[PDB]
Parts: C-alpha cells; structure tokens; sequence
C-alpha cells in the first residue's frame, strides 16, 4: 500500500503479515457475508493491484466461488474497455501512460509503475477501481452464500412486527434490486406474508405506507405480557 | 480516518478492526439507546464521511433502525441542499467549495476533497456535519423503540428510593430536560411517594435541599442490612 | 391572424376555414360549459380584434346568449376606457395612437391599426385584451344558464372526500367569486363540507398546505383509534 | 411551438387544434394507462413553456389527479433551483436572464423570452426540462393505484398455457418487477395446471431462458393448453 | 423523422398521431404474417430512435409479443457491443460519437444526438440499424404465431389444386428456412404433398407445358370445377 508516517512523501510499502493474519481469520469464520465487505475495504486501504492479489492469493478457502469472482473481474474490465476508449495519442510531458483494464487487475502493470501511477497528481486510482469491482465480485458470492431467499420471507408467529421488517431488511442488504422493486417488496410482499391482524391496521395507511406509519403500528392492547418496569 | 500530525499539517490513515470490534461490542451489550450516542460520538473523532458509514455497514443486526438512520439521512440531506443555494461558476485558486447533501451523506465523498476541507482554514469537519445527523436520527430511534412516556417511574412497596432516583434519572435521558426541572421532579413526585421509614428521613431534610444532601438521602433505610462489600 | 417572418415584413392573413371549423365541432357542442373557453383563447393564438369578430360572425347560434355576452364586451369596452386617464394623447409622429374600448372591440379602428398597434415596439396588445372581454363574456352566458356555483357545491353522507375535490375544481373554470370570497370559501366552507381525517388537519395545516397531505387522508379507520397497550 | 428544425432560422407558429383534440382525446380514454407518456411526449414535439401550458387549460377531466399534476410541477420548479446556478443580483457576470425553474414552467418568462432561449444553436432546451416534470405529473397519475397485482394473476386450465403469461406481461406495463420475482412467478403462480413432464422442460430451460424458449416449449407434453389449442 | 436523407436535405418533422395509430392497427392485424415489415419500412421511411421507441410504447395491448421483441432488441444491443473492436493507439477522431448498442435504441441517446447521426455526412446509420433490429423481433413473431408448419401442409381430398398451391406458398413465406431451402420446398416438397390424380397428372404435363396450364389443372376435386367445392 501507500502510506504516511512521519515522512515529507507518501511511503510505498507492502501489506502487514498481520493484515493479511486478520483477513485469513474473518474468511475461516465468517465466509463471504455483507459484514465481511466493509471488513475487506478497510484492510484494502491504498491498495496497489498487488497488494489484492495478495489478499486473494493468501485465500485457501472458497476455491470454486473465487473462480467466479475472477470471471466477474473479467467481465467488468472488459466492460470497461469497451465504455471507456483506449486509443490516445502519445503521452505529452507531465503525464503517464493511461490504464485500460487489464492495467487495473494489474496483469500487464508492474509494482513500481502501479504504485506510480497512485502517487501521481491527481491520482490515476487504479486500486480504488479494482477494490469497487472485486466488491462487486464479492456480492455475487454473498448473495449466493445467504441461508434464505428474499422472496420466501414471512413472519414468526409471535415475531414482532419491528423485528421481522428489520429481518427482512438485514436478508436485503447483498440484495441488488430497484428502489421501486424494494418499495413493491415492503409494502406488498412483506405485509402480505405477515400476521393477519397487523396486515389489517397496515391495511389502512392506504397506498404509500412509510418505514415511520409501520414501526408505530400494532402497538395494541391483549397479547404478551409487559416487561416490568424497574429491570 | 484524517489524523492531526507531529511533523506535518494532517495526513491520511485506515480505520483499525479494533474500532470496528468496539463499536459492535456496545450494540451487542446495550443497542440503540441514550448510552449508545456519546460512544459512537467518542469514536468519531477524525472520522470521513466513508469512515462513519463503514461503521454503520459493519454493523449484522439492528437494521430497521438503520433504514430509519437512512431514512434521516435522507431528510437533512434535502434540508442542507434547500437551505443553501449552489454557487454559480468557478472556485478561485487553492479554495474549497460547499459540502452539499451528497458529499455529507457520503455518496460523493472522495478522499481529496475530504483532504481539501481538512487542509482549509478555519479546516471544515465534514465528518461531524454527517455525526450530527446520525447521532440526530439515533434520538429518533429511542423514541420508536420508546416503552411509554418518560414520567412513568414505578416504585416497589418496600424499596428505599436509591434504585427509584436512578430509574428516573435513566428514564429522563432521552430528553434534554434542566437540571433544575429534574429537582422539580423529585420534590413534587419522587419525595411524595417515599415510602414512610424513608420518608421520614426526606421530610426533616428541609425544603430547600441541594442535589448532594440528597445523595446521603435515605443510604441505610430499611433492609437486611448491608450486603455489599468493600473493594 | 399574423404569420411571422424572418426575412422581411409581417404577414397577417384572413381567419382560415379549417380554424372557423374546428371552432364550430367545439361552439355547438360544448356551448354554455366552460369547456369552450380555453379552446377558445387556443383558436385566439395571435388574433387581431377583426379576427375574433369573424369568429363571432361564423356563431349563428344562440342569439340572445351572444346580445349578452356583446354586452358584456360592450360595458367591458366601456371600462378599458375609465382606466385610462388621457384619450387621444400626444405621442412621437409615425408611432400608432392609444386605444380606447370601442378600438379594442375593432368597431372604430380598422386592420392597418389593430397590426399596426401589435407590431409596435414595444407591443399594444388589443388582440388579447378583446379576447380577455370575451372570455368574461362566455363565462357568464354558462353561469345565466347554468347558476351552479362553487358554493352550492354539498358532497354526499357514503361519499368520502376526493368526488367533492374534483367537483370544486370542475366548478371552479367558469366562476364568478371575487378574491377575498374565495379565499374564504376555502378557508370555510372546504374545512367544514372535508371529511373528519383531512378535516383535522385542515384545521391545523391549512388549505396552504400541499393538496396532497388532503389526499393521503381519509383512507383510515373512524374514530380516534383503538388503545395502545396497558403500561 | 417553435418550427423550422434544420431549415434555416427556427421561428413561432400557433398550437394546431388537431393536436390538442388528439391530446383530450388522450386524456379521456387513456389517463390511468402509461400509453399518455409517449403520446404526450410526441404531442408536445417542438412545444414553448406557453404551448404545454395551454396542453393543461384545455383540458376538463380528472382534476384532483390533475391538480395533483400541478403540486408535482410546483415542487420540482423549486428543487430543480436547490440543484443548480442560480441568476442573482445587478452585478456584471450574474445579473443576465438565465432559465432557472420559475423561467423554465413559464411563470416569470414571457414567451419571447423562450423563443430566444429555444432558438438558439445549439438550443436552450427549456421546454424539454418543463416536460420532463409535466410527465413526472403523469407517471405519478399512471402509478397511481390499479385492482389486479402480478399475484392476482394465475394459471388456470380453460386456456391455452401463453394467454396467462400474456396477461402477466398486461399487468407489468405501469407495475415494476425484477427478473427473480419473473422467474419466481414460472416457479409459482404461471405453472400450476402445468403438466407433470412439461414442468420438468420448463424448469430445464430455468432462469436463463429466453420468452421465445418458454413459448415454444412442450409441444410433446401434456394436453390441449400447452399446444396452444381452445377448450 | 428526419426526411429528405438520401440527397443531404436533413429536414425535422415530429410524428403524426395518424402514423402511430396507423402502428398500432398494423400491430394489431397485419403482424402474424410478413405484411407487417414493409408497411413497417415505408411507415420508417426518415424514423429516429426516438420516433421508433415512442411508437414501441404506445401499443399499449400485446404484452407477450412486445416482450419477445424486447427481449430480441435487448440482445441485438448486447450482441453490438461484443461485437466490436477495442482500438488502441493513434485514432484521428472526426465529428460524431461512436455509438455504442443502448446509444442506437435510443436509451443512452437524446434527439440531439440523433440530429447529430442524421446530419453528419454521410449520414450514420442508428435509426436504420434499430429499424431491422426490429424486423428480427417481428420475423421470430411470424413463427410463433403460425397456425401449421411446411410439412404439414397437405392437398385436401376435398381441395383445388390451385387453392393448394396457393396456401402452400403463402406457408412457405413465412416459413424461417433460408433460400435454397425454400428453392428446394418450392421444387420438390410441392409436388410431394399434392393428391395422386394431381401428382400423375402433373407427370403427364412435364417440361412440355408452361405454368399458366397448372393452375388450371387437376379438376374436379370438392366436387365440379374448383370454386364449387365443399367446405
């Protein structure tokens, strides 16, 4: 990575041995799951191409689904070659050569010139592209790894109507739907497969139910007994 | 994070798993509640907007909640933008422009621009721009979550008021309240309602008591003794 | 009415058959409804007074409806005149002189001066300033006719609130009301004939609040809601 | 409108009655359908500020909805002005007419104002940016609520096996869906009177077949319905 | 449209609501045989992303048949943007935008670029490249909503020769197959299929007699002549 320390230039340096430690760590316990995403860009902090490399070489576990992950890269570098040209002229004074793909998975680039091409000003973030699409390689594994579909999802038959609406949203997190696919979800799919008597006071928001009209409904009277009040 | 510097104006550094693993453990002891707004005030000290929402994604549970912190974010956001209108043209040489509701919720917030407002002078803290409308919507939260009204204090037959001020005392943190209304409190409800071996002692305190005389208030009333231990 | 050019002097030609034509499919149709009104002003797109007495001319229909409404554009005439202090006064020689009403109305003026004053710099609008009479004088040959009015307007006892909304503004095209009136019709008699849920927020909001917040309410359940649980 | 396109100097002309018969036209039979947003868009080819709001005064039917319509107008002309550079003050570079949202619905603009803006090359495109909010009015009327959901929509055994599916595609015209929830709907809903070796082909063409592959498929299997054949 | 394209004339005119119409009647009774795609051509004659996806939109009916054609101009934008070269080096760039495969279906191209593709010189082939598209969505259509296949046109035993024949072509119109293969249906699988008497007959005709004669041969089929038969 780069790094600052006590220096007047940024320092290239490699990744921590225990980093890497770390990492093998939550992928032994944890798998691919949405907490080990954000986990995975604070260890990938100024990372050269390199640097990732380390990290999925240092992987032991998850043989198959890391195949896929290498098929996904593939795909989004070769999307973005075609959406972003690489024909250019030649490279005027003050400038370095310009990444295209495989630049950015870091297969034609070497170590000096990747990390050179980061330190430049503005930065060519070639580390930073390669994280946001190693993520993307990342949710394809999540979404497959989850216990439960998001269409499957219904109420336990005394869960909380709060705690099933954020059940069904924790199983949304790796999930890749539209924002009105997401809405058709909440306020059908959910609502429809709840308890019949919350359904009915849920029923009469009407069109256009809020997160805010759901979580201060069914809060009646009968039912479970009260916590006491001095615990 | 962005970190003061010994031999230098301030410089870059990555959020540690150790800042992680904190947070997570109060969520895990203690959840959404008064308790839980200073100490994640206390760890976004230096933090980015990315920085502050890698702490939010961290986070496995809780996530209905969440969705109302974003549901939140998503009202100040407007209210920012609406309040304070968009400059026309360029910024002059070595100037920074305005936080915009994008950049404060984190979706356009890229690390040179975060350098830029940390590099200005008087230096911008846009990151506690983003805490004050999370620790915002985290009061919202207690009131969702929120049992009754905060001026129910239960009391038990033999009870000897210690617990009772406390619970009160607990209860009234979810509002911002005088100290001077919370004594108010205590004459016209907490002292009436006594029970009358400790009461006894309450009455002959004098009216006009102080807020350390009633710290000595009612300490040996009643009871098997003492069961506590010196450490 | 007038055709622009861009390479030389401007066009005025003869009201067309086809203009005359699709006036008569709405004149003998939707006659004393407001629905010939802003189809009207639409034929009326860049009229000379000449212009809009031919379309008077090609009506044959309803005669003493038109005597009424041409005394309505007479005593409209009538006023443009007592709004204006000077008549016939001073102004620089080859310019086009002031109109009085009975100019407007194109009785008194001929062609050369009903062009003569539009294409002036700056513009003398009588064109639209006829058809502004006019359109008072339809709306008041549908309003001898038809005496319904905004405020006869009462909305069913099984009828909840959004047949009533556009039943006032169907009413409200062709109406005769003058401004502190209709301010408190809506300020009044809305609130009052408001069904109970968007009643109370009427009372509280205001009619200056969004029409929307009025249409998201009144889908709930009468009364003020069942009990919230026994704390 | 303005006229000309790619024929010299662009000039004004008058909205054809025609046109806006095929606009009422358009408004009374299909309102509630998503085929309004083409033909409008269409109607309104080459259409100033003036000529879209007269689009709207012509119009008689459906108020509320339409009103609602203008609500929709109102709050995006002010959100529109929260994005961008805004012409303020008497000052040298900002004192200029420049199409900020008041401008750009018509309200403070005069029509010769926008033909100069939309006469420009390349143009201003003012009465573009006003139409996109006018179909934003009509997308929200459109998605406005219609009985029949893509649940309510199921096989049964008195047609051919494609009608169903055909339906299903009828009810997704204004109803937003994700290819999982499609895919879902041939696990569910669109295969119950499926028959037993048919629904074996169908599940073998799986997610990545196409509707041409689920169509033609079970030529072989099962009786009348899947061949496509009357009851 | 933009018409007047072959000699360089470029001149804009926005649709007609009488050739949309005129669409939706062609969708809605000439598309299950190959009327439909010169009807189509000539109705294409000058047509621009933006006028063919408009008309796509407004059918309105015909759910499953519109959705196997977007689904086949969904691939054709797919396949277009496999297709092509990533060009590197030196490229002199010239006037116009390569346009990528959604920029030709209109999706991620505006009117004025599309006034960019019409007026270059040569005009550059967008509209027209999305207009056969099309035709592959409408050729796969033709074949599944044919009632019988080529094979299994038979002569009836109560059927002219010439009746025959004469649905035997229009069969074989429709039919997918490539040319030779429809040279080898017209020479060989015609004679096949017809009756004995017709077949023998059509021996004792050979090369000697000219085509006129066969359709006026083999009578007395349904009973006396041809056009007396039975149905």
């Amino acid at each position: 990575p780069i790094v600052q320390n006590l220096q007047g230039q940024m320092v290239h340096q490699a990744i921590s041995p225990r980093t890497l430690n770390a990492w093998v760590k939550v992928v032994e316990e944890k798998a691919f799951s949405p907490e080990v995403i954000p986990m995975f860009s604070a260890l990938s902090e100024g990372a050269t191409p390199q640097d990732l490399n380390t990290m999925l070489n240092t992987v032991g576990g998850h043989q198959a689904a890391m195949q896929m992950l290498k098929e996904t890269i593939n795909e989004e570098a070769a999307e973005w070659d075609r959406l972003h040209p690489v024909h250019a002229g030649p490279i005027e004074p003050g400038q370095m050569r310009e990444p295209r793909g495989s630049d950015i998975a870091g297969t034609t680039s070497t170590l000096q010139e990747q990390i050179g091409w980061m330190t430049h000003n503005p930065p060519i973030p070639v580390g930073e592209i390669y994280k946001r699409w190693i993520i993307l390689g990342l949710n394809k594994i999540v979404r497959m790894y989850s216990p439960t579909s998001i269409l499957d999802i219904r109420q336990g038959p005394k869960e909380p109507f709060r705690d099933y609406v954020d059940r069904f949203y924790k199983t949304l997190r790796a999930e890749q739907a539209s924002q009105e696919v997401k809405n058709w979800m909440t306020e059908t799919l959910l609502v429809q497969n709840a308890n019949p008597d919350c359904k009915t006071i849920l029923k009469a928001l009407g069109p256009a139910a809020t997160l805010e009209e759901m979580m201060t409904a069914c809060q009646g009277v009968g039912g479970p007994g009260h916590k006491a009040r001095v615990l």
